[PDB]
């Protein structure tokens, strides 16, 4: 991990970057801020190229669409709490998700949004904005404090609150046992495995394949090729502590532990898996205000 670039939010006395994603436009990083702004930065110059106020509370999450035409945002205490923005030609709001505190695109064909409201998942059509489907069963809930509903790579399964759902039938096919209080789980890009905190389950047999103690309380991100898994750990200001782990995605063998000595707010990779971007806070949890920097590292 060779540091190649660093920047702080332009002009600000304290720098308020909260989350990041690379744009479909080569060289440009998208960042959310603690004032609900979306900014476009040259990742090498640190030049601010554009600024849009999406929310009147802090951004917690953003996800660009692969074809660069759409963006999802989530905020902290705004109504609406999440939104879908059009980026082709003029930046504008397309739909709003009144109480969903987290949203993602479908993965295969990006024509749907999945939103999370506490223990409940909602699926929406992108063209009409209509809610197609609500996945919730109170007998099956795990009540994960950081529940995030997600699609599998083919868009026909959903993981919500540690329940695996068939999207076509709207049927719960399996409730995974609850072994932590916060992390609800993600699909591996290979479409055969589920990662729920420290447990790696097989989707076809529900055997436990691996225990990875180092993933405890970690939020997991895959590189674009599905060969490396990157993890940063939640705080018992900041959602994460000050270090990140890399794992081999095929055997879950640890490759690296990096302590950046600063609390991490977010990290993401470019679609060619050359660069890792990390939002690190220079201030503590106790400071008046946050003071984040975006650090760009070369990996290979
Ligand atoms: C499964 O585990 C997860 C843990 C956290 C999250 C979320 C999330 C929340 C968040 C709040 C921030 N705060 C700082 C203090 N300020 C007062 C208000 C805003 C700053 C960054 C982030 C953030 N960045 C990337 C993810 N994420 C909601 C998405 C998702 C999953």
């Amino acid at each position: 991990f060779r540091p190649i670039s660093v920047f702080r939010e332009a002009n600000e006395d304290e720098s308020g970057f909260t989350c990041c994603a690379f744009s479909a436009r080569e060289r440009f990083l998208m960042l959310g801020t603690c004032t609900g702004q979306l900014k476009l930065y040259n990742v090498f110059s640190g030049q601010e190229e554009a600024s849009y106020n999406c929310h009147n509370s802090a951004i917690t999450h953003l996800e660009p669409s692969r074809d660069g035409s759409l963006l999802l945002t989530s905020a902290t205490w705004s109504q609406p709490l999440s939104a879908l923005w059009g980026m082709k030609s003029v930046f504008d709001m397309k739909h709003s998700f009144t109480e969903d505190h987290y949203v993602e695109f479908s993965k295969h064909s990006q024509d749907r949004v999945i939103g999370t409201k506490g223990d409940i998942a909602h699926i929406y059509d992108i063209q009409t904005g209509n809610k197609l489907l609500t996945l919730f069963n109170p007998d099956l809930a795990n009540n994960y404090k950081r529940n995030c509903a997600t699609f599998n790579p083919t868009d026909d399964l959903v993981l919500n609150d540690g329940v695996l759902w068939d999207v076509r039938s709207a049927l719960a096919i399996h409730k995974f046992d609850k072994f932590n209080m916060n992390i609800s789980g993600v699909f591996h890009p290979n479409g055969l495995e589920v990662i729920i905190n420290t447990e790696i389950w097989d989707l076809r047999t529900f055997h436990l394949l691996h225990t990875v103690p180092a993933l405890d309380q970690c939020r997991v991100v895959f590189n674009h090729t599905g060969t490396v898994m990157y993890g940063a750990m939640l705080q018992a200001k900041s959602p994460f502590g000050s270090s990140f782990r890399t794992f081999n995605a095929t055997d879950y063998k640890p490759i690296a532990t990096i302590d950046v000595k600063r609390n991490i707010f977010d990290l993401c990779t470019d679609t060619k898996d050359c660069y890792l971007a990390v939002i690190e806070n220079q201030g503590s949890m106790d400071a008046l205000n946050m003071d984040t920097v975006c650090r760009l590292y070369e990996v290979g």
